[PDB]
């Protein structure tokens, strides 16, 4: 009847988005794994300018990157509740918070298992300093959203597959700084689509051990 | 009625983007400008997370970024031509390629005049083919907008004003490569609201010279 296809690699935070969005917004879509080393023809002819997953194809046109992808989603099915509030101002908030997350959190936490000594330090600092800035803006809400799960909140929660890795190459724990943020991001994990569309956080750890020998920044 | 208020800088090319998005869609508001190592009281309040202009105060309420902004103008003054696309897999595309702005122009732009050596070379290759990407995607038409001028002009076209500064400390030419792209920022040029909202390039050059001896980097 029109069909989606989601080209995506298993343990990017960034193809978890798309995935819990397609999920929350009831769209049924194949799933097409990629390989970063044997990049597909689908792939390259799908994203020719950054040849990067996520990739949404919907009828036969793209869409790319992850955030850009999930409004695409909001925008076009809109059988249920939209993940964007409708009000101009708050949807301008959400946006800039779902933007925090790939200025601020994906940023840092790379620099924290990609960086060593003072610098990785750095990091860690900037890291939890930008997580408090996102536990003020979640308040005493059970989402960022809301009462319900919204754009922000799929901003965020797939990252929580990584805070594992962080924590253990960085040297340092993250619910101690920040118990409201973990907190937040269990109450989210019981959520159905979000454990389902979510990956487990020792097998993402184990990904990211291989990815550091094979770069030699061990 | 409404107060709008932009705190912004002069050389700023996210600024600009302001600038020219509120000429555009025909927006009374006062400009008040920010001093760059002392945060305004106001830009305190109005900006708590990231101390950064541009921030648009509309109605006593802030919205910080200049993409998210710009957005937040095309949504909330509707009696003009809208800056994003209605059918949602072209805003799709124009929020892709404002996004490729930010992410790709801006990035190396600013490699160029603060790196040396085989890192500043490196910048205005990736450079040079971010631009040509960037023709690719604007065709024959006159604007990325198509026959008017779109959220994607808005987005790129400040830089403009900058390509002096990159083609002098990074001792390059632009044209020469992408003759298409001159012509269209020539052509985009004529357009009063970009040539009001837009700064002096030599003047833009002199407040990078600037920057350059501040942290002592020529
Ligand atoms: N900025 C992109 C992120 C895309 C991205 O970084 N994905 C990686 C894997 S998670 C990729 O596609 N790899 C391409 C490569 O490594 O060259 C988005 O948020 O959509
Ligand atoms: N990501 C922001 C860019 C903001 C930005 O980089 N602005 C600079 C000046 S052009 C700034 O506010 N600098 C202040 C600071 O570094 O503290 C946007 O898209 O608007």
């Amino acid at each position: 009847s029109d069909q989606v296809t989601l080209l995506d690699f298993w343990p990017s935070p960034f193809g978890m988005r798309v995935r819990l969005a397609l999920a929350e917004k009831g769209v049924k879509y194949e799933y097409s794994e990629e390989d970063l080393w044997n990049k597909s023809a689908l792939l390259l002819q799908m994203n020719p300018v950054n040849k990067q997953i996520p990739v949404l194809v919907h009828n036969g046109k793209p869409v790319c990157e992850s955030l850009i992808i999930v409004q695409y989603i909001d925008e076009v099915w809109k059988d249920s509740a939209p993940l964007l509030p409708s009000d101009p101002y708050q949807r301008a908030q959400s946006r800039f918070w779902a933007d925090f997350v790939d200025k601020k959190i994906y940023d840092l936490g790379r620099k924290i298992w990609t960086k060593k000594g003072e610098e990785q330090e750095a990091a860690k600092k900037d890291f939890i300093d930008s997580l408090k800035l996102m536990e003020g803006e979640l308040g005493d809400k059970p989402y960022f959203g809301g009462e319900t799960i919204g754009y922000v909140d799929i901003a965020l929660v797939p990252f929580y597959s990584w805070f594992y890795a962080y924590e253990t190459i960085g040297n340092f724990n993250i619910e101690a700084e920040c118990p409201k943020m973990i907190a937040y991001c269990k109450r989210c994990l019981q959520k159905e689509t979000v454990s389902k569309a979510l990956e487990d956080p020792q097998k993402v750890y184990d990904f990211v051990l291989m990815l550091m020998k094979k770069f030699g920044i061990e």
